[PDB]
């Protein structure tokens, strides 16, 4: 590999690992559209399984780049609209604060106060139901941005409806395998539990528990090959073959909503490049990151910017993950880690890397 990217790669994620004691890592960056592998340490510490490129770690909230690419393709497929109201694809959903709230606000975090998790009380869909029909926002649709599972996941389930599909089959057959991704799942198979790291919290071994709204929310595992071509598909969405998935990943990367220096997209957080890193790197930190923002709306919605810095973090009780690119330079990183470790640090060590290679 270049030894630049040896160099800065290893000597930024070298003092991360010590410093947060991340048992297990890896790392992808894609440097003019070719992907470079590195990993360190422990997929499981108890059975001294190292990290290797075939490494199966939990995404947690990056899933919701490929829930929001998959309702990108269902809007290219003309199955739904952003602008449909909700309850055109959940008809049991009457009661009138749904009025005006539509698949955008929910894809974008934008209904008006949704909250962050689906309460761990909601165990059926009848119980799903009720949770909707109840919740009282907060604020008036489009006014406000809160991150939130309850927002995303919800529409996901609803943007596959009209295919008929379940979530899972549909991101499977339209998403996972057109691209190639044949080690990500949203259920980890028998087949490749010898890869599956486990999560690591106050050292124990630990795995996403079930939870409504999961698979839409925060629920795909992915290796570090898979997600360096994830990586490179959202860089260089024109050279997918499939035409709706195409246009799909575009939609995901158009600009929504603004508020301070990003914007939102399905799924995918986006800022002008050159970014200030202070922005970014603190604004990751989840005291700001899950804040009730009020936002602008751009009217209409910008198309993808190839001068973004495209970015998202995830976590589950064991895992952190960090996925950026930058389109224009054809440059970007993912980093893995059976740790949930602080946001900021993740986005520190990401500019590092590719400030310097950029
Ligand atoms: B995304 O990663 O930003 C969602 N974050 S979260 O706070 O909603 C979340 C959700 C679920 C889990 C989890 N379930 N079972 N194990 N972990 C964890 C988390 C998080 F707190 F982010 F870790």
């Amino acid at each position: 590999a270049p030894q630049q990217i040896n160099d800065i790669v290893h000597r930024t994620i070298t003092p991360l690992i010590e410093q947060q004691k991340i048992p297990g890592m890896a790392v992808a960056v894609i440097y003019q559209g070719k992907p470079y592998y590195f990993t360190w340490g422990y997929a499981d510490i108890a059975k001294k399984q190292p990290v290797t490129q075939q490494t199966l770690f939990e995404l947690g909230s990056v899933s919701k780049t490929f829930t929001g690419v998959l309702g990108g393709d269902a809007i290219a497929r003309g199955e739904i609209k952003l602008s449909d109201p909700t309850t055109k694809y959940w008809p049991e959903l009457t009661a009138k604060q749904w009025n005006g709230i539509t698949l955008l606000h929910l894809a974008t975090y934008t209904a008006g106060g949704l909250p962050l998790q689906v309460p761990d009380e909601v165990k059926s869909s009848s119980d799903l139901l009720r949770f909707y029909q109840n919740w009282q926002p907060a604020w008036a649709p489009g006014t406000q941005r809160l991150y939130a599972n309850s927002s995303i996941g919800l529409f996901g389930a609803l943007a596959v409806k009209p295919s008929g599909l379940s979530f899972e089959q549909a991101m499977q057959t339209r998403v996972f395998q057109p691209l190639k991704l044949n080690h990500t799942w949203i259920n980890v198979p028998p087949a490749e539990e010898k890869n599956y790291a486990w999560g690591y919290r106050e050292g124990k071994a630990v795995h996403v528990s079930p939870g409504a709204l999961d698979a839409e929310a925060y629920g795909v595992k992915s290796t570090i090959e898979d997600m360096a071509r994830w990586v490179q598909s959202n860089l260089k969405p024109l050279d997918i073959n499939e035409k709706t998935l195409q246009q799909g990943i575009q939609l995901a990367q158009s600009r929504y909503w603004q508020t301070g220096d990003m914007y939102q997209g399905l799924g995918w957080e986006m800022l002008d490049w050159p970014v200030n890193p202070d922005s970014i790197i603190n604004g990751s930190d989840n005291k700001i990151a899950l804040a009730a923002r009020p936002v602008k709306a751009i009217t209409p919605p910008t198309p993808a910017v190839r001068a973004s810095w495209v970015h998202k973090t995830g976590a589950t009780g064991g895992f952190g993950s960090y996925v950026a690119f930058i389109p224009e330079k054809e440059l970007g990183i993912v980093m893995l880690a059976n740790k949930n470790y602080p946001n900021p640090a993740r986005v520190d060590a990401a500019w590092q890397i590719l400030n310097a290679l950029q």
